[PDB]
């Protein structure tokens, strides 16, 4: 896919049903919610987190917090299925010592999208991003270090795991508006799990 990046297609197929069961479990404690950007806009993607740290938005800036700002309780613990799959994927991608302390769970309803951005809220750039696709297919945009660099368009299907780090750790990327459809395991949406090492 790029220097330090790779797409392990269908890698998470065997663990998908369990992963989805655990997404529902996590959501039972920290419900999916559409966050508001520092600018004041409600995101189309609904999110929640599990693990020690969760990605959140603030009146002015993004940041990680061990506390869910909606429930005001800690985020749920990282499910075992999540931990195991992430580790295997990281190893297969060339990052054997990856130890995530945060997992951002994204839910894409039909038409939802995630505009081009960089995952630049994490201090340690040695840690890669492990991104798991579940359910409906989506078009993933993968660019470069500069906001205006050329973009590659890749279809991400159920079970696909994208991992980027090293030279591509800060590359711009996004998800185009989710096309309508149906999937046996997620029904009407696409879920994505983004594992990161947000702390030290
Ligand atoms: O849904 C995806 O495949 C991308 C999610 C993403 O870029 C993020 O959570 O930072
Ligand atoms: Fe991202």
């Amino acid at each position: 896919l790029a220097a330090g990046a790779v797409i392990l297609r269908r890698f998470a197929f065997n663990a998908a049903e369990q992963l989805i069961r655990d997404i529902n479990d996590v959501a039972s404690q920290s419900p999916f919610r559409q966050m508001v950007t520092p600018g004041g806009y409600t995101m189309s993607v609904a999110m929640t987190n599990c693990g020690h740290l969760g990605w959140t938005t603030h009146r002015q800036g993004y940041l990680y917090s061990p506390i869910d700002p909606q429930t005001n309780k800690p985020w749920p613990a990282m499910p075992q299925s999540f931990h195991n799959l992430c580790q295997r994927a990281a190893t297969a991608a060339g990052y054997p010592d990856f130890q995530p302390d945060a997992c951002l769970i994204n839910r894409y309803a039909p038409g939802a999208k995630l505009s081009l951005h960089q995952d630049k809220d994490e201090p340690d750039l040695r840690a890669p991003i492990v991104s798991v696709s579940l359910g409906l297919p989506a078009i993933f945009q993968f660019g470069g270090l500069k906001r205006n660099d050329p973009l590659k368009r890749l279809l991400l299907e159920h079970g696909d795991v994208v991992v980027w780090g090293g030279e591509s750790r800060l590359f711009y990327h996004g998800i185009q508006p989710l096309k309508a459809g149906f999937h046996p395991l997620t029904i009407d949406c696409r879920y994505n799990l983004t594992f990161r090492q947000a702390g030290k």
